[PDB]
């Protein structure tokens, strides 16, 4: 626990394409942190408790990673634990402009942190917290795009 | 080579001289054109299912094989429970492209039998969107070049 | 050559230095320049228009020609009103560009009379916006670089 | 309904499964497919036009009604001749859009009859381009995910 | 306010009616346009510095305060020696966006003095370049509405 | 020297946006790998020596970095030396796209290296040698852009 890079998210809830990135991580650093957004407030569809124990069960075949969840600013979580680093993934050029304005402030709020990116794979590159859910809802076929515990709270969750 | 239908779905919140060019220049290649207006979506907007409707089913009059229609579902679904194997839909921006790439991604999950096909907007109408003809109009300005006369009358309408 | 009014439209909730860097490189090149603001935008930000226009007149007070005024019908008919046939607009990233290639091909169809100016944002204020501004305030910390004191004192009275 | 053919234009310097993704997804929705090849670009390639065709040929000699031609004149002209009322083209990016989106502007000034209609790239085919591929082929790599037999028979020849 | 000048800068080979728009949309809000051709650059293109001014002092003649100037250095310091505080450039798409971003800021560090004012192409002239328009007049189609009559008989006679 | 990083360019010449991305990689990898690409054959304006040097000189306050050319390819080189990612820049929404095209294929080749994406400093993100080039070829002050070596090689090469 010398290196330890945090992936940040809502995780609403976390999909194959979020795997795919923790994966990817796993043995690049000492510890991988998965930190979880809190209120925040924005609704729908998974609660805080839900969104971490979805978490913790899709990545338990992995050691390295925790999960948490934070309040403040990430870079204060960062700094709190001693993570040098922030991973994100980038799907597309939407994602690229939004994250370099994020990036940018979070520069100025601690130089000391950086965020590195990877690229979707191209399997997962389509695949959305939002999409899922909205495919999901009307009882279609998920199993691609979810790890199974998850695929099971959508069921749940959309009937 | 066969019977063939082809799907343009949207909103349609209102319909527009945008989406009924995308239309026109859809007819002429398949024997059926189905207007599909997928709501229930709630998620709702500005004019009720049955007036977008009819709104579409009054601008389209003047082309015979279109029909005009509803469904509450996946779209892929209701593709497959009329047969069509054609969606249809317009390009103006590069807003529009990526966002397509990703729903036409997992559309070809859902069904791989369903092919999309993108036609780029004519110069003139590469701007109109619904939303912005509906600013425009609740301010009472000059909309009668963004839609047809009877989508018009229910626009000053709405927002008088 | 006429007296020259420029306006300079947005919703400034709050002003930021991005939108001062761009009033301060148009303070040279027009007789008066008109910071407007939207009214009844039936649309809530943080701060109330009253709150947004004293904020402005602050940050701008040490200009020689800018002026806070707010509307409610259409800019170009503000702009018509005033005399004015110029706005400007800062362009910081490709969304921007997008989003605005659309709003102004709609107001040069329903006036075409009046221009608009698009510059670039400084390097420096390319990231900010009210909204990462807003954010970064809540979480109470240090936002002396990206607004006016009085704005950032404002700010801070907000978020606790 | 009429007896429909479409175009594919390109250089096809080698045809790849992106190419042929498309081509495949087109045989299916018209009479005749058209995979047309660029003459006197007076702009080398790695392939000869005439290797280039050939590489084509054997590469679509699987389908029932496709035909490699080529020509040196203008696209919507070659349409015009043959009949063609419809083009086609894959869309594997943002850069792709905006190049495509002032070509089909122009192809609509030229000849507004003729359509030109976009599909989206397969996932597995959104990087492959001829370049990355004869890059992979100069380092001697394993080719045979990104083009046919034998394309990838030719392009072991060209590079040692 | 005092006296201004602006600088449109260009290669203009050839000048094209979408360059034309953004000097008439100028006209009437500096004292002075120089229409600059930055060449030496060779990196040179199709027809010749004396030809292209030659095309451009004829396409403005219907324009009073309209010069046509060439230079070889900077464009900032062009600026300087003529005492412009202001670049003005045309916008039509993404690729134009980001490109000029790049210039700007460069241009920024060198003289922070000037401004480079950017203005969206009109609808009409949104996929019109120079580069399009000669691929089009290579094989003899119609360029009327693409150029003024005098640039047209110059790309007629250079493609002959 | 456990974990490597590579960080591949034509640097012809390395600028100021280079190294930024170079010194803010140091401190999480053991080592740096500076790559050169050689012939390939691409005109002006630098040689590879020449390019190399400079680098070399630049980054010569930076103990863990090194400086290497490669023919073959980016993969083959990671594989060759034990280095598990590569380090790239991105500074608009061109380089994305570019480079998705890029590490997707790079995925192919080999699955086993990750590229890793860090956002220019927005000091530095206008900054290509292209447009360093274009200004110095006039003379114009060039400081602010690339280091002093380097500086003085333009100045040199350009009158
Ligand atoms: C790079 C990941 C990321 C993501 C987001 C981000 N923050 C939201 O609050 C929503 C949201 N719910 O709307 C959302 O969509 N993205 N916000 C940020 C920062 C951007 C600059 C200001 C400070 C931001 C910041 O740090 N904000 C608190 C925070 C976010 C995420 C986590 Cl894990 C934690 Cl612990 C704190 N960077
Ligand atoms: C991510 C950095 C990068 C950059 C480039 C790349 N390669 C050029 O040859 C030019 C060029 N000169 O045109 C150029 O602009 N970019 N090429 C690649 C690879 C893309 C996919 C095919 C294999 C490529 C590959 O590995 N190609 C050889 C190579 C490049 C760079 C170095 Cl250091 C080495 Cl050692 C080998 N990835
Ligand atoms: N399919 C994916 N592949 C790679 N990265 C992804 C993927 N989906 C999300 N990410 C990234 O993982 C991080 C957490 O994303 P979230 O904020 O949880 O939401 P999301 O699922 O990307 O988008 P929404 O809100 O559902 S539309 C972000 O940096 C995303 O860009
Ligand atoms: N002006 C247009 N030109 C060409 N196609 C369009 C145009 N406007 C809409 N379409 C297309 O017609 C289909 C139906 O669109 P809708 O889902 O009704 O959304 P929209 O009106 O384009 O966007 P908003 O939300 O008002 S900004 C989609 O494929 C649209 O992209
Ligand atoms: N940092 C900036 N640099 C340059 N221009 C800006 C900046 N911020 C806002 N602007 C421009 O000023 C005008 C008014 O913007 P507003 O609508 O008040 O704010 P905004 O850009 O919507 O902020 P958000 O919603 O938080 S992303 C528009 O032309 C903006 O692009
Ligand atoms: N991998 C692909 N997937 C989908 N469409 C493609 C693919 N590659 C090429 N195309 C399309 O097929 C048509 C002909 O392309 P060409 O000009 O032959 O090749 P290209 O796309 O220019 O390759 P380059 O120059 O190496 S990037 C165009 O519509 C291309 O976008
Ligand atoms: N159709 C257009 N509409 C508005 N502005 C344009 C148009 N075409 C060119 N301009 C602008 O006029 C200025 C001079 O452009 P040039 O450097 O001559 O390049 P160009 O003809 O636009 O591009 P190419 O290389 O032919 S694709 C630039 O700011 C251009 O962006
Ligand atoms: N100013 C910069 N800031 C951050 N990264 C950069 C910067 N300039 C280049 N890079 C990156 O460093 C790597 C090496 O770039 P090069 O291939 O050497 O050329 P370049 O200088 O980006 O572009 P040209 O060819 O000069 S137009 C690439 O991944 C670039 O995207």
């Amino acid at each position: 626990e010398h290196t330890i890079a945090v992936i940040p998210g809502s995780f609403d809830p976390i999909t194959y394409g979020h795997l795919d990135i923790i994966e990817r991580s796993t043995d690049r650093f000492d510890e991988i942190h998965v930190c979880v957004l809190k209120n925040s407030k924005k609704e729908g569809t998974f609660s805080l408790e839900e969104r971490m124990d979805l978490i913790e069960q899709s990545v338990k075949h992995l050691p390295n990673v925790k999960v948490h969840q934070f309040s403040g600013l990430l870079v204060d979580y960062c700094e709190q634990v001693g993570a040098k680093t922030i991973i994100r993934g980038l799907r597309a050029v939407s994602d690229f402009e939004y994250e370099l304005r994020l990036t940018s402030m979070n520069k100025k709020l601690n130089n000391e942190i950086e965020t590195l990116y990877m690229m979707s794979s191209t399997n997962y590159s389509f695949i959305s917290s939002s999409i899922v859910k909205e495919v999901a809802a009307y009882r279609a076929d998920i199993s691609e795009f979810v790890p199974p515990y998850v695929e099971k709270a959508l069921k749940k969750k959309f009937k």
